[PDB]
RNA sequence: UUAG
RNA sequence: UUAG
């Protein structure tokens, strides 16, 4: 029931006395661009891109230094998984999980 | 003595009832993203651009 | 969307 | 350039 624009990805984000402006482009084709006008703007987007230097998503005007400050402290994690698919299990079934231990 | 951004590809033109807006972007990092705001826009163009 |  |  919402409208979501798919494959679009902010480049910059303008927010205004009397408004905001936001910019993105398609991303399969980074030339085509659209500018979303607005009373207001929500950001989502994760802590790991807000640290990205240099911006992957710029603020105009910059956002101000206890916000940005803020950003650079705070810590962005990692972590990965590895999905492996086989035709037969060959592993206890009735165990949820099991460890593996490091030399 | 004149005052020329190098560097920087026009991508859209708006030009409305009240005035214009032209998104460019730096050439050397396609995603810094520019916005000039005007009264007029003067198209120069070749026509090879304006045909593709 | 020449945002309303 | 939060165009003036």
């Amino acid at each position: 029931g919402l409208d979501i624009k798919l494959n679009t990805a902010v480049r910059q984000v303008r927010y205004t006395a009397s408004g905001c402006e936001v910019i993105a482009v398609n991303t399969r084709s980074t030339s085509q661009t659209f500018i979303y006008k607005c009373d207001a703007v929500l950001c989502t987007l994760p802590l790991g891109v807000l640290k990205q230097q240099p911006p992957a998503v710029q603020f105009v005007p910059p956002l101000p230094e206890w916000k940005t400050s803020a950003v650079q402290r705070m810590g962005f994690g990692n972590l990965n998984k590895v999905v492996l698919c086989f035709d037969r299990v060959f592993w206890d079934p009735s165990v949820n999980l099991f460890g593996h231990v490091g030399s």
